[PDB]
């Protein structure tokens, strides 16, 4: 608590940002930033598997992202999408359209985050329907806004499921079947047609990096569709390559109603959208509308990350980078019992640590000392999790074999020296 | 409604981009930008009045903007402030709180946009205090998301006043007094301690750029506080540098206990900011949080704004170029009768429309037709106002004493040939 350490970057942002969007776990503090790679006020560099929660997807310092905002700075198409049109906001959603099978029938609203995307969604198909009902899963995360929240899991009409977890299977049924069942009976239990929307991720993010049950989606939509529920996925975590398909969903064999994205869409720059059919998106003018939404800095960041997702083969690159980290963290399980499951898809990754593989015993302190450990080694990655005891990896998709490599000996390291850290200091955050 | 059209940048963006969050008074379609001028996909140059509804503060393709968000870019402290401390994010914060007269008790919250910032303001105070009821003005504008329409104008225990307008006083009242004595009453017949927060803007903007009576928000503020209300003065639209001062409140004999800031502050791209007592922004954590907030890109933006209204002396230009385009006007209010107030403070300025000086009767046809001509002629405006009759001038406040010039030249153009625009035409959008 002396003042040499009040007076570094850390200390600082203790006595001038408040608490109320804090999420820290180790007193992380940095300057500068180049590839997969942060550097702290100090000098020090760390090797970021968190990529800022998969939100930068090229990494830092990419020449795309540098060139785009660069240019776009230099002759912005004005600020706004709200009360022009403006060339590269017009461009980017063509694109998203273009990506995504509705790309007839659909059109893109903007925003600045994923909760302020799945807000838009959430309030566009209720007007589009005059019905407020909702689905969406215990534990899921659609954002931190009131408007999001009114869904989330981590409104009026409001059904929440549990996720169906293989690792800790509800009911002990493995394929899910449990929760459609349960989902049926629940709308068994309320009027014809009172439910508009059903929110889904398709790998739970908060939850857990939970992949459901093979065929568990698929049955999902269908009940969705049965029921003429739009069906809504909320892609902002796993999507745009991370999965190692273009759109999570291409691994699950249903097309959503509706596509939310963010994080990773801006490379680092509050890029969010959303791709709906036209007739939500149309239903209201002068709806849902922030000032800044569509800006071309920003539209011009996310073109460079669709560009660049294309140039350099980032969905394979995703698949062939994923497939390394999970081979290297199924090493680390050979010599670390505290590793229970490795899951996921593409550079989508968690590892949830147990005290017992037998048993299944979340192992929630040891997961904070173990992270708190790695910011003190040199890799920087959080946990998540209903039981706080999964590892949460999100690199950016940029990230060479060569920093993959060093990550995985770090976090070896990491599980070695675990206990060393102190429960008052890991408690401090 | 033939091919050409439909596959010009307006004609794309109608069949790309939804409704939903489109706000459109004439078929605007920008590729380019430079000083205060807009650039169309076809090669017109226009005159923007409206700054991007005051957003672009520098104006567009500024070299101080230019050169922070290159080099932020070109090596960023990360994407965020949520789970690490970053170097822009943190100097950005210091400057802030720097430059409020609570720089000794206050920290600030970083956010992505006004609605943002209004909706974290909110949910801080009612944490802290315990309490929901809140204080607004009819048709006040706080934002479009849900968590910030709840008190807008345009939540719990919801109060909503009338904002005193000198032109249209309410019970025919100058001083706003009746207002005062209102809001006594109202206060007499709710419990002890119920309203936690009163948010007010110093000009109301979307209500129709009115400066409230001299004296009436220090009597107001006195109120609040007799009442252990907080005061928040929401200056997203009339904040730095665009009143004359540095904060609106300052012509005005009070300080709030929180400041709301956004739009301009980011010149461009997407940022805002809550300045409020510690003991308010560290009520809790992980609880207002999207995962770019506080990005280094958009901190390196609100750094270049703050350091440019210094190394500019942008304060003085807005006092000195206000006076200019308020001369300019005067001129016009003696050949167009439309002309009824002319009003506002630096460079947020109003100028309402109505068909009979002694009548005030408002002239909302007019006003609409009005824009869409200027717009032909090659300056962008809008309107704003209850009845739809308020011209808004918010320019960059780099904007040159000949660009005032040419706009104010254009816009006599456009009062003489109001009539040339078409019914339908207009009401297309
Ligand atoms: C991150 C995330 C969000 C929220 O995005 P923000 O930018 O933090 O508002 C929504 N949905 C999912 C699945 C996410 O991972
Ligand atoms: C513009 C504005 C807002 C909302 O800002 P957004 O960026 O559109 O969310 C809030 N308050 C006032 C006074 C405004 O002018």
């Amino acid at each position: 608590q002396g003042p040499a350490m009040a007076g570094n970057l850390y200390g600082r942002d203790g006595a001038a940002i408040g608490s109320l969007q804090k999420l820290r776990f180790f007193p992380l503090a940095v300057a500068g930033g180049q590839g997969a790679r942060l550097v702290e006020e100090d000098g020090r560099e760390l090797i970021d598997l968190s990529g800022a929660w998969g939100a930068a997807s090229l990494g830092y310092g990419h020449p795309a992202i540098i060139e785009a905002v660069s240019r776009a700075a230099a002759n912005p198409a004005g600020a706004s999408i709200l009360s022009a049109s403006n060339a590269p906001a017009v461009a980017l959603a063509e694109r998203l359209t273009a990506s995504f099978p509705g790309r007839g029938t659909h059109k893109v609203w903007f925003g600045h985050s994923g909760s302020d995307a799945n807000e838009a969604a959430y309030r566009a198909i209720t007007r589009a329907t005059g019905r407020t009902g909702v689905i969406a899963f215990i534990g899921a995360y659609h954002g931190c806004t009131v408007g999001s929240m009114a869904f989330s899991g981590h409104a009026d009409g409001l059904i929440l499921l549990p996720y169906p977890d293989p690792y800790r299977p509800y009911q002990d049924d493995p394929t899910g079947d449990a929760v459609l069942a349960l989902l049926k009976e629940r709308l068994a239990a309320v009027p014809a047609g009172s439910i508009a929307a059903a929110f889904i991720e398709p790998i739970q993010s908060d939850g857990g990096l939970i992949v459901p049950p093979d065929g568990f989606l698929r049955k999902f939509a269908d009940i969705c569709r049965a029921h003429g529920i739009s069906v809504v996925c909320d892609e902002v975590k796993v999507g745009l390559a991370r999965s190692g398909r273009l759109h999570c969903f291409e691994h699950e064999g249903f097309v959503p109603d509706i596509l939310v994205l963010g994080k990773g869409l801006g490379g680092g720059l509050p890029l969010s959208a959303v791709i709906a059919p036209a007739e939500i998106l149309d239903c209201a003018s002068a709806f849902a509308m922030q000032t800044l939404h569509g800006n071309p800095v920003c539209a011009a960041a996310g073109l460079a990350v669709l560009e660049t997702i294309e140039a350099e083969n980032l969905t394979t690159a995703a698949e062939r980078k994923g497939k390394l980290l999970r081979e290297g963290l199924a090493r680390l399980a050979e010599r670390h019992e505290l590793i229970g499951d490795i899951r996921g898809r593409g550079l989508a990754c968690g590892v949830e640590l147990v005290r017992n593989r037998q048993s299944r015993e979340p192992a929630r302190a040891e997961t904070a000392k173990l992270i708190y450990r790695a910011y003190e080694l040199g890799l920087v990655l959080y946990y998540v999790g209903m039981n706080g005891n999964v590892l949460e990896m999100t690199p950016p998709l940029t990230m060479t074999e060569d920093e993959v490599r060093h990550a995985v000996n770090l976090l070896d390291q990491a599980f070695t020296e675990l206990s060393t850290v102190s429960d008052t200091l890991v408690s401090q955050f």
